[PDB]
């Protein structure tokens, strides 16, 4: 039936939100091996975070060009064994080799496991936006797009399940073997990995450019170019701030209260777990079973204006009051991120578009949202040094109110086929 192929790209949605969040519980466990007595460089971190965003741009224009230049039949195994290689390779980086040589080995890995993530990440919206011509198609698209929080959650839970299997090994003294964990956290990614490699096997420029004449044609008129810019701009602003803060989770929660070896990062996993638990996951799932009752927009409204709200307050309160009212507030945005603009802006992104444009469409705006996850995957961590961390959440508040401004330039896409209108649109005219 037409279940099972929603499940797998969820599994290819946990398996990049895992690998791309998993990069969150990861980081801090190279800061402990590799920089004990200071921190992981700044532009190294933002880098190797932004990577599998930066090769999911990459990842996503290539195995475009590829996908494009010879088919589906071309591309679909070839990424997850660039991400179970890359997995692979980045999983088995060398232990005796230099702090600032790992990252780096991490970094390229990321990349092509970006590159991998970036195949299989616009690939999983369509399959489904197309099939179903419904007014259910935005729960479905939640549903998948859930995952993002078990990529982030299993991520969470594999990360105190696997910190609290090392625990009496830790305390006993053999402090390094949280160098093994990172690598499992990363390595188990591949018995799904592995698990999807088995379940995923068991005229060229004439047409480019008379596409590209239709595209301009279409968004030249201002009641469609809004939605393109209103999608680019609401996807571009909520990835500064949500892959600002999700990949950089661990961060924040530094920042709050949360920062021997086990004790610190078994602490950092809870509060993960918790913002992650409390927040983050069921975000997804208040926007699952709301987005097809109160709308994207408004959801993208208060998705953007609370956790703007969350992000004000973040921004203000964060140095001047305690633990409890910052973890709220953030897993309340976190909560509202995913009960919000980050989840709406991957939805609206889909559902905008005639399918004669729609491709281009969502990878100029999932690149626009990769673009806005990498300036802010590419600088959170440097502008959190020169500028501090409040100056940071005012910015993604601003792209918070921003993107509420901006999510103004957007057309409601519940219930509405976008086919029909297109046809009516010209038998008025």
């Amino acid at each position: 039936p037409q279940i099972k192929l929603v499940l797998l790209a969820g599994v290819g949605f946990f398996l990049d939100a895992y690998d791309l969040f998993i990069i969150n519980q990861v980081a801090p466990m190279l800061a402990q091996v590799y920089f004990p007595k200071t921190g992981l460089p700044a532009q190294r971190q933002d880098l190797m975070k932004a990577a599998a965003n930066i090769g999911c741009v990459v990842g996503q224009v290539m195995f475009g060009v590829l996908g494009d230049s010879f088919g589906r039949k071309f591309v679909y195994g070839k990424e997850l064994i660039l991400i179970i290689v890359a997995t692979i390779f980045q999983m088995s980086a060398p232990s005796h080799w230099d702090g600032n040589r790992v990252l780096t080995w991490i970094t390229i890995c990321r990349v092509f496991l970006g590159i991998g993530i970036g195949g299989d990440y616009p690939m999983s919206a369509t399959v489904v936006s197309d099939r179903a011509n419904i007014h259910r198609r935005g729960t479905l698209l939640c549903f998948i797009f859930a995952n993002q929080g078990w990529g982030s959650f299993v991520g969470s839970l594999v990360t105190i399940v696997t910190i609290s299997g090392f625990k009496h090994r830790l305390k006993s003294g053999h402090t390094h073997d949280v160098d093994k964990a990172w690598r499992i956290l990363i390595g188990l990614s591949l018995i799904p990995a592995f698990g999807t490699l088995y379940q995923r096997l068991t005229g060229v420029i004439a047409s480019k450019k008379a596409h590209w004449q239709e595209f301009v044609a279409y968004f030249s008129t201002w009641n469609h170019f809004r939605n393109l810019l209103g999608s680019m701009l609401g996807w571009f602003l909520v990835e500064i701030a949500f892959y600002g803060i999700n990949l950089n989770q661990s961060v924040v929660l530094a920042q709050i209260g949360f920062a021997d070896v086990y004790d610190k990062l078994f602490q950092l996993a809870t509060g993960n777990i918790i913002v992650t638990a409390l927040g983050f996951l069921p975000g997804y799932y208040f926007t699952l079973f709301l987005i097809d009752i109160v709308g994207r927009k408004k959801l993208q409204f208060m998705g953007f204006i609370m956790s703007g709200l969350f992000l004000a307050i973040l921004a203000g309160e964060i140095d001047h009051i305690g633990k409890g009212p910052l973890l709220a507030c953030f897993t309340f945005m976190q909560f509202f991120f995913n009960f919000g603009a980050n989840t709406t802006t991957f939805i609206v992104a889909a559902e905008l578009f005639p399918t004669r444009i729609r491709a281009s469409a969502h990878g100029i705006s999932a690149a626009a949202g990769k673009c806005g996850a990498i300036l802010s995957s590419l600088v959170f961590n440097q502008l959190k040094a020169k500028i501090g961390t409040s100056a940071v959440l005012w910015i993604f508040f601003s792209t918070c109110i921003l993107g509420f401004i901006s999510t103004f330039l957007i057309d409601e896409t519940m219930g509405v086929d976008p086919d029909e209108k297109d046809l009516e649109e010209r038998r008025a005219r």
